[PDB]
């Protein structure tokens, strides 16, 4: 998928885009 899937897989702080918000 486009980089926005990588990055919630990459985000330390978006990759914690599913328990926290950013």
């Amino acid at each position: 998928s486009d980089p926005l899937e990588e990055y919630c897989k990459d985000n330390p702080e978006t990759n914690e885009c599913r328990t926290y918000d950013n």
